[PDB]
């Protein structure tokens, strides 16, 4: 929660402690006054601390055995105590036992009879980026999550469930997998998974969490490779080993999720650990995706991206030959150089080579249609800012391909209503549709890693180094504006108007136009000066700046190109299973029931080991 | 083959296993079933599986000595029996006993009578990228490869044939150059040559394959550089060693190849793998090389580099002093400005100068006859993709060589018809023939690794990023274009056509012309956030990440720029000992004859060793 509120806890914690003679004894392994005090019978014996806490749990929390052991001899209902209040609710002395490792205090807990299903429903105990550690809510994911196994069996043979849920619906394998540190994770997953010998119900495995995640999609989402690697140790069977060739056969019930909301690769890849493109790299996984992507992927991402071109040239073809007529009025103003404007809808439409334009215009609005049909659904089967926020599946090429689409039937519209002034939506959609092609880009291993480079450029760093830029425009602009104000705009023009001189200084800053020269006249000489510091300032440090900082983007991605470029396949593919038809896209793998191993699928992996 | 194919045929393979409880107790080494199975008298015992293999083969894959010796007691015959179907056709028990090293099976099996000259012609065994390794087709060569030296002692002394080919026609020994791992591949190579108490014939060693590669030619070709040590370790004399001073005679019988259509430096330059070009760094060939390039390629090269240069210049002279006259009509339109056109072949060669120019027409037909004369017949004496398709042995030099050859004598023949527009020809040949001179680059330490630069530029980072920067292209110009559709283009022409449009916006993607503006009118305000737009994403941010890119490139290749500059040596030194004549290139080395040592020619190396 807070962190004022949590420190304000922990010090009224240890002022109740210090406080209270009984709890100072407790805390400060005092044999004697503890012995005075238990001995002597004042009649009170379950003061309670600042957070509800008992004696027992100041004992078991500054690893005091035989204080604990002298608190259960008189009264021993303290283990049997949780504490009452916000921060702690729940706790018992014996999960502060568990996560001590004192294994004497559990054993001592366990003979005077502790709640081995105590619910510890606390403030700290959930799992949030507030608190350090997310061990879980029972004495036995403790003790898994610490990595005491003798804990484990104790508590296993004392009758602890093993098949218990937190609020968040995790049991203890999902709370362990969710560990940071997996070398005893394994061993403890392979030990909970001994001591299911209920085995009836479904496995442990099997039981999802309030997200709707298995342990293996929960190790497929953290990116957790030791775990995934451990698990698909239990699910592969080796064929046979000659020589050095090893072929095994896989089992993909689970990775390949047939008949499912959500398949395990799009819970992979669209996951916001980085950590979560490195189970694509894993042994299954890797030979699927490039199985889907070399059989299927591939050939029809490519039939999809020669139909948007020629989409995209039939609307650059019906933007070109667009309607256009002489001008009826006459140019008054010497400065204004319109000739032509757009054709009525009556007059529009007679000749042969605009009913040509008609069709094309009808296959590009029909073209629109299909791509918001495509796209709008996909924004509400997960979150919107999940759909348009991430990198490898797609994101910013979805909001400018529906952006274009928009676009292009704002155009039909003012089209249909005679309204003047397609050429901005036109402009718009011309820009957008076909910088959305680059999306197709991401099919090919050799430019595909370059969508990302400028992605990460422009969402990167150029909306970083905008406000800089920004700031010495807007100051540049108008030091040239006012130094110019007090000139006639005939001979140098280029910083007439102030949003011109924003303009021709932005160009100024990219080094796109010449500087702003007339020797035939006299310039003010502050221009000169002004103009030497801009050069200096802006044009050569700033923006060459900017280019170092491109390079070291471009570097970043360039040395983990094949990961990103790997993740963009295995997303690109998990989208064309998920929106084509089933009958261009068949199962995956060996169907397994010809030859006579049931009903699960298979995919066979013959490596060259040694 | 396919990978599909494979998988049904192991899938169907263990699913005959599980079916058929002879080979069921053969894989698991049950010995109570098969020994009920064998001493009942069913009358069957050679139940094949899906691939034609027999029981023996199900108890030599799993490794099953007991099994298999079970099987050999009762009915031995199995012991002589292949498998009958496409995947591993030819292949015996003895050859899985050999892979998997089973010493006491291969003995049992040689017992027992196994073919020892078992030719497995299986698709599995062939050498291809479908294949994870290849072993060979005979038990030798897989004992060899393997590396038990122990089976191969076992497998010639029951009279295996050394010279034994596969479907390639590789021997024992171009199979073990073959193989990844090296460090037992030199002692092998060892045992297999003490064993060949043959030597009558030739040696093992001057065997070739189909293609007509001895052994040294493989490791030349493969870039197994130890395996070249150790063949070099064979071949080499050492003549004295004084002090840190040693004196060795190598051996040129191989190197240089003297009398034979294929070289061994031909071969070794023209080479797929990347690893071939560590052969010319290798203690012989470094030296050769050296000294052929020292001695005769640079003096060659930089006289033929001067008679290039001298020609291009007399080209390019008749180029400029090209017959024109005056044009005979008149210049009605107004945005034409060609006021001369080409004389014709009667109005041409009338005076001195004419003459002069005639006389460097007939150098520059004579030089491009001469170049397509050295050039054709190198398109059939190797493949054309072979020999327009690798950067070392020139390459792309080649090819804009024969088109510039090829487009003066279509000038030559457009001059000789009277046909107008000579002027795209000779554009092409003065462009294709001056950056042709670049090939002679390759001649000089400094310059050399810098066509290779921009090769790998062109092809390798300009071939990837043209395609993203076509589509901004094709985008914004089509935007440029409406939004100057309704404007006079005699005020801002640079978007008048769509072509021009094309032109102007890769221009300004370039940043080689200015931005488009005219201050004295008013633009249409589409085109400024347009144009920033355009700014922003194509000039600044693309623009710069291929120069990312090409930095990227040249770092990489200066980083290995003395290694393809040795390479680029050994391919010039080749092509011209091949295409000069003899007399003009000696043969290399000692001559040998004269001081009593036989016809081989020999190359001295003097090293200072500790
Ligand atoms: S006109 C209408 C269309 N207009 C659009 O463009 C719509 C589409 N646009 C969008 O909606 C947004 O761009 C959206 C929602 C997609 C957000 O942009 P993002 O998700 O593509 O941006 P990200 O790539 O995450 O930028 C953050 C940067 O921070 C880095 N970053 C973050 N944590 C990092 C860490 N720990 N270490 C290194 N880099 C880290 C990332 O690598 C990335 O690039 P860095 O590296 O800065 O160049
Ligand atoms: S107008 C008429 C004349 N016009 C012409 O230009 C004709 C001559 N042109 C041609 O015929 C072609 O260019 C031809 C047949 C010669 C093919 O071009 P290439 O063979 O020179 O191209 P390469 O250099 O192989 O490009 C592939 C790139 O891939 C890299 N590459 C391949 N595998 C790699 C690997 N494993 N690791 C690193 N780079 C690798 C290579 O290093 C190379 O450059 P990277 O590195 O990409 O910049
Ligand atoms: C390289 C591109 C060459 C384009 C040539 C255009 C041309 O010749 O112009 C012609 C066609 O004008 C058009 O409008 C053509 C429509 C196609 C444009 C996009 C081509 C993309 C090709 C695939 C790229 C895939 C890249 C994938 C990565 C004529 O245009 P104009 O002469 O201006 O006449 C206009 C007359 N008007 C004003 C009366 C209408
Ligand atoms: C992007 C900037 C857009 C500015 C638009 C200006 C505009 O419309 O001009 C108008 C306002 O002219 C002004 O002087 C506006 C004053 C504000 C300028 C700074 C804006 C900073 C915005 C926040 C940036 C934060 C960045 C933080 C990082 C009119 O100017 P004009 O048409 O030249 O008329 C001059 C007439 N006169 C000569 C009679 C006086
Ligand atoms: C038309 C003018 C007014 C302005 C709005 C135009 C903006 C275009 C040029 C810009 C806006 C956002 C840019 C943009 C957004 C995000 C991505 C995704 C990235 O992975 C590749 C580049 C790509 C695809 C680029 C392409 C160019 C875009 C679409
Ligand atoms: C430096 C960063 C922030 C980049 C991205 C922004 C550039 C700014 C300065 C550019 C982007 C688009 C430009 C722009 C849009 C359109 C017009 C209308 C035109 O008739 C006068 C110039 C004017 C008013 C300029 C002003 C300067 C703008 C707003
Ligand atoms: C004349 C115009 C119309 C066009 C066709 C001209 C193209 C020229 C400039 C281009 C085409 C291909 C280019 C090219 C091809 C390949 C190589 C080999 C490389 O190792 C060095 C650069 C070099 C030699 C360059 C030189 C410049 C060339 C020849
Ligand atoms: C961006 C990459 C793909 C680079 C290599 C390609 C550039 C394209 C845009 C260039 C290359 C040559 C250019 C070109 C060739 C010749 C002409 C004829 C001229 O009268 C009008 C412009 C026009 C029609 C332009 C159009 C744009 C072209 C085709």
């Amino acid at each position: 929660d807070w962190e004022q509120y949590r420190d304000r806890v922990n010090m009224l914690q240890q002022e109740r402690i210090r406080d209270s003679p009984l709890l100072q004894a407790a805390k400060e392994n005092d044999l004697r006054l503890l012995k005075i005090l238990l001995l002597n019978q004042s009649c009170d014996f379950q003061q309670r601390g600042a957070v509800g806490e008992t004696a027992l749990h100041v004992a078991a929390l500054y690893d005091n055995l035989e204080a604990a052991t002298l608190l259960m001899e008189a009264a021993p209902e303290l283990a049997k105590e949780p504490a009452l209040c916000e921060p702690f609710v729940g706790q018992t002395a014996l999960h502060i036992a568990v996560m001590n490792q004192n294994l004497n205090l559990v054993r001592a807990l366990l003979a005077r009879g502790a709640s081995v299903s105590a619910r510890a429903t606390g403030a700290a105990f959930r799992r949030s980026p507030h608190n350090l550690i997310y061990y879980g809510e029972h004495p036995l994911s403790f003790a898994a999550c610490v990595g005491s196994e003798e804990i484990v069996r104790l508590l296993i043979e004392h009758g602890a469930d093993i098949r218990a849920q937190d609020s968040l619906g995790n049991t203890v394998l999902h709370i362990l997998i969710l560990q940071p540190n997996k070398t005893f994770a394994c061993q403890m997953y392979n030990l909970l998974l001994s001591y299911d010998e209920h085995s009836d119900l479904q496995s442990l495995e099997l039981v999802p969490n309030h997200q709707g995640l298995t342990p293996f999609k929960l190790a497929g989402v953290e990116g957790n490779t030791v775990m995934f690697q451990h698990l698909m140790q239990k699910r592969k069977h080796v064929q046979w080993t000659c020589g050095p060739l090893t072929s095994t056969l896989y089992d993909l019930t689970e990775i390949d999720s047939w008949g499912e909301e959500l398949s395990f690769l799009e819970l992979v890849v669209s996951s916001k650990k980085r950590e979560a493109r490195q189970i694509l790299e894993q042994t299954p996984v890797k030979e699927l995706v490039s199985f889907k992507w070399k059989k299927y992927g591939r050939p029809y991402f490519c039939v999809l991206a020669s139909l948007y071109i020629l989409y995209m040239i039939c609307f650059t073809t019906c933007c070109i030959y667009r309607p256009l007529k002489l001008r009826d009025d006459n140019r008054t103003d010497p400065r204004d150089i319109t000739i032509l404007q757009q054709k009525l809808l009556q007059e529009a439409y007679v000749t042969h080579q605009d009913n040509i334009r008609l069709v094309g215009e009808l296959v590009t609005v029909t073209g629109a249609v299909i791509i918001l049909l495509l796209e709008i659904p996909d924004i509400f089967r997960v979150g919107a800012s999940r759909y348009f926020g991430q990198t490898i599946l797609g994101g910013p090429f979805h909001v400018i391909i529906i952006t274009y689409a928009s676009l292009v039937l704002l155009t039909m519209v003012m089209r249909l209503t005679n309204m003047n002034g397609e050429v901005v939506p036109l402009s718009f959609a011309l820009v957008l549709g076909w910088c959305s092609v680059m999306y197709f880009a991401r099919g090919f291993q050799m430019l595909g890693p370059f969508t990302i480079m400028i992605q990460k450029m422009i969402f990167g760093d150029l909306m970083r180094f905008c406000w800089l830029m920004a700031v010495v425009i807007l100051g540049f602009a108008s030091a040239f504006h006012i130094t110019f104000q007090t000139e006639d705009p005939n001979n140098l023009g280029e910083f007439s108007d102030y949003p011109t001189a924003l303009f021709s200084t932005f160009e100024l800053f990219l080094t796109i136009i010449d500087g702003p020269a007339n020797y035939s006249v006299d310039l003010p000489f502050m221009y000169c000066i002004t103009y030497a510091a801009f050069a200096i300032i802006a044009t050569l440090l700033m923006l060459n700046l900017f280019i170092a900082m491109m390079g070291d983007t471009h570097w970043r991605v360039a040395q983990e190109r094949d990961e990103l470029w790997r993740a963009q396949v295995v997303a690109t593919t998990v989208m064309l299973e998920r929106k084509m038809p089933r009958f261009l896209w068949p199962r995956s793998g060996i169907c397994g029931y010809e030859y006579g191993l049931g009903d699960r699928w298979f995919l066979r992996v013959e490596n060259h080991h040694d």
